[PDB]
């Protein structure tokens, strides 16, 4: 009878934890149980060493993981849709470098305070108030003892990858210092029209080899430039991820395309935010397929809250005009203040979806609110633990959401400022370290789908997705099934 | 109309977070607002600074704590009862060193590995097969040369407390090794017949000078020891344990007394524990006044599960009697193993109370059953952070449980291990870090009111002891209003 009670509470969490009323075929059982073998074991051992990689720092657990059974198989899992990712932060800088920097009228320069910074031009730019001399990459190459090693010194100034990041990144405004630095310097490479095409198509290549076929983007669109000089707009830029995501689905016709989710810097007067609200409007009138609505990034501990801005943010409204919204909100430990009350103002201004919902635990009521509108939150492991919200993963307070089957998805952020690539990275973390031990294929599979069914997709496009998506699946159950 | 949607949802977690329905009268409310100004801003600062000492680790954030008018209205505030305690970590190793040291026959030695121990003897013992030569202290003390330096390193061997305890204890093994070494090596100082009486009589005076009242400790009852070499029974040290409260509540008439869980290592073969669980109704029998029960101690990750003794845990009803448990559970990083399922099956065996219930909140229908239950988790914030169960205590999965008003109790484990004294220490972690910005008056009041009400004391004992802490909690408002 007291057994009974113990097998009825342990039935009972296995039903509400994510997944866990999905039905399996036999098939999948079969690939569930040979996966579940492997994750088993690699705990085991992980029990017995202590070293076990999400509670690690990514940078030092990342050669670990890429040794594991368990993340080859989520490499061929076909994840869904990356629903959380930024502009400049998702091609891996190893290209940046290797390729970008190698290109003809290559450009660099360090700012009074040594910061490095880009620009492709002809001729050589005038020295302005930012920047002493321009010099050549390939006038620079030539005078270097080791080209091997100064290549190094640029891959190494492009992302956060580190040894001892506890020493580096002493607290979470240095690690927000040195992240928004990054964006600074690769900025003049990337914003030049061709690498900019090169750019975005490349990274539909990385997420298509890792087995993820739609992407949602925000997009800061800051102006690309010409070897002219010439600056384009807002809609230029639009119309070119249009562009280039039309070209790649011509030749990879199972992707189903990208979507882009304009966005400003928190850190902004209400005023220009208010100019940026009327962009994302007119932005939206302009291109209703590619661009699904706004969002306010950066530091969210420093900058502005969503109250602040509510003048702004009530625009549309006022003008009776639903420009949705996918607000970064809560991204933060502290509970009770003014930033993790983002997440109930992104609720009262019906938010389509939660980037981070970091606070969300603290918050019982708003959890059920969020729950009840079926409005989910998008999960970045690896940035949560980079950017220092928390050490070890199986501390992560999505932990406690997974386990009551709470509305969410899985993305990367800015996998290549993180030494990460697509996906499956942040499907490790998710599927060892925060589900813990009993997430299986059905957490799994849950996850997937949630991410075409919260993407901002039609709903006919999201039954031609989900039918692309289940072939995918059948496969790769067979595969694993052997 | 959202705006009183938003409204109703800030109401609702104000009302539904622990305490959040207890009713202040208005000297409380004034009380309430002068300690929450200096929360506020002492947290204003710390957003600032990020110098916040719940984020850092204990030993470094120590000597801040102290600076806080914070910590200074805690360390005043009737806490009313310590609840989760062990028998050997309650008096700060100071006093062990200065004082227990300089006693009369101490002998100091080193095992064949060269982990220190100490033995009281007169004449200096025979040389065994652990120990090489006894050294009279006294001797030891005049051949060297900075005597003060030879007693720091005495205090630095007595604790975990260390700078960079990131590099000492690289993991949760190695600080696990260190701690229970040091219980080994001032094992021999503290069994020692006057030493005992007169530990347990500090640890009341400790405690008693923090403005609690009343102490339950978990004692493995080793043997106590004379000078001849003769070696005392359980019986003669619970009789003692009695006594010296008895002694102590004749000169402090306020103070409650103390009872005792006995305690045994959960590292042991089932046959033993089931030896052990005779003792415990032995004793029960006995002594029905002071001995409330029993619990299983140790390493929880890396020793036996409740499970593995099922056997032996059930020798008393079996027998139809009924051995009350206060189970250590679940005091783990690990989700979904055989570790924190442990939690499941205390309360299958009727724990009173749950030790630290730190994966807790990863369980929502464990949760909901003992919450319906009413059984009680003991929180130790501090002793969570230095075991490396959790780094920045913001992060605490507590934090989730107080946000819906969970039965807890806050303690502090082994305060003297980690240089921490009483339990202010820990109710400043609680209030500060684990609580966030919206813990108030009520949430103190309502932790030290639950720490009499799930006490093993009599109906009519709670009350006399909430009539004394009412008394002292007015004086406390009183102070604190002016
Ligand atoms: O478009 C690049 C911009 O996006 C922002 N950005 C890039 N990654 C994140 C960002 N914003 C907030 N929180 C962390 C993570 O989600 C950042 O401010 C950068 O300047
Ligand atoms: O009586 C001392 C004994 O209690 C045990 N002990 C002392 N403090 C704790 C302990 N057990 C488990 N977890 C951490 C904390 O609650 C320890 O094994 C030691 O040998
Ligand atoms: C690049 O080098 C500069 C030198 O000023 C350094 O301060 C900066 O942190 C580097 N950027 C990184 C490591 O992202
Ligand atoms: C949110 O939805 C309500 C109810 O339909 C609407 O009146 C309001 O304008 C919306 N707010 C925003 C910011 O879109
Ligand atoms: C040491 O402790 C004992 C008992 O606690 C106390 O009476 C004595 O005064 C102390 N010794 C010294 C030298 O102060
Ligand atoms: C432990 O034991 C010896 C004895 O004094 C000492 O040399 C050593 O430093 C001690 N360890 C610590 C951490 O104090
Ligand atoms: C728990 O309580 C039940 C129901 O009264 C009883 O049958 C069982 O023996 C108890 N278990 C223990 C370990 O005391
Ligand atoms: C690298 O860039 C692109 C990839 O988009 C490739 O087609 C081209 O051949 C390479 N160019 C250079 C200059 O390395
Ligand atoms: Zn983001
Ligand atoms: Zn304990």
């Amino acid at each position: 009878s007291i057994d009974e009670t113990r097998a009825h509470l342990l039935l009972k969490e296995k039903m509400m934890r994510l997944g866990g009323r999905l039905v399996l075929n036999t098939k999948e059982e079969l690939a569930n149980e040979r996966l579940m073998t492997l994750k088993i074991a690699e705990m085991k051992e992980a029990m017995r060493t202590l070293i076990f990689p999400p509670s690690m720092h990514f940078f030092q657990a990342k050669h670990l993981i890429e040794r594991s059974q368990v993340f080859n198989i989520l490499r061929m899992m076909p994840k869904g849709a990356a629903l959380h990712l930024h502009d400049i932060g998702i091609v891996t800088m190893d290209w940046l470098v290797r390729n970008v920097t190698y290109r003809p009228h290559c450009h660099i320069c360090f700012t009074p305070r040594g910061i490095m910074q880009f620009r492709f031009a002809h001729p050589t730019p005038r020295p302005s108030e930012k920047c002493s001399k321009w010099i050549l990459l390939e006038d620079y190459r030539k005078r270097v003892q080791n080209v091997t090693e100064f290549d190094d010194s640029l891959l190494r100034n492009f992302t956060l990858v580190t040894q001892h990041p506890e020493v580096i990144y002493t607290n979470q405004n240095v690690v927000w210092s040195k992240f928004e630095t990054i964006f600074f310097t690769i900025s003049g490479l990337i914003h030049y029209a061709p690498v900019f095409r090169d750019y975005v198509f490349r990274s539909m290549q990385e997420f298509y080899e890792d087995n993820v076929l739609y992407m949602e983007i925000r997009a800061r669109l800051l102006p690309v430039y010409e070897l002219s000089g010439e600056h384009h707009d807002e809609e230029w830029s639009v119309k070119t991820y249009q562009e280039v995501a039309q070209k790649f689905v011509e030749t990879h016709p199972e992707f189903i395309g990208i979507k882009i989710i304009y966005s400003d810097h928190r850190s902004k007067d209400v005023a220009v935010i208010a100019e940026s609200i009327r962009m994302a409007m007119g932005l939206r009138i302009k291109f209703p397929t590619v661009v699904a609505g706004f969002d306010l990034v950066g530091h969210e501990d420093t900058g502005h809250s969503l109250h602040d801005y509510k003048e702004a943010l009530m625009i549309p409204a006022k003008d009776g005009v639903k420009l949705p919204y996918f607000f970064h909100a809560g991204e933060t430990d502290w509970q009770g203040t003014s930033i993790d009350r983002n997440i109930l103002d992104a609720l009262m201004l019906n938010t389509t979806r939660i980037g981070h919902g970091f606070a969300l635990s603290k918050h019982p009521a708003v959890r059920t609110y969020s729950w009840k509108k079926d409005i989910p939150i998008e999960v970045c492991p690896i940035s949560n633990q980079v950017l220092k919200l928390v050490s070890d993963l199986r501390n992560h307070p999505v932990a406690t959401l997974m386990a009551t089957g709470h509305p969410m998805v899985i993305s990367s952020d800015d996998p290549a400022m993180f030494g990460a690539k697509g996906l499956s990275y942040d499907f490790y973390e998710v599927f060892m370290g925060i589900g813990g031990m009993k997430a299986d294929l059905r957490t799994l599979k849950q996850l997937a789908m949630n991410s075409i069914k919260y993407s901002t997709l039609l709903e006919s496009e999201k039954n031609t997705f989900m039918e692309i998506w289940k072939k995918r699946w059948d496969k790769f159950i067979a595969d694993v099934a052997t």
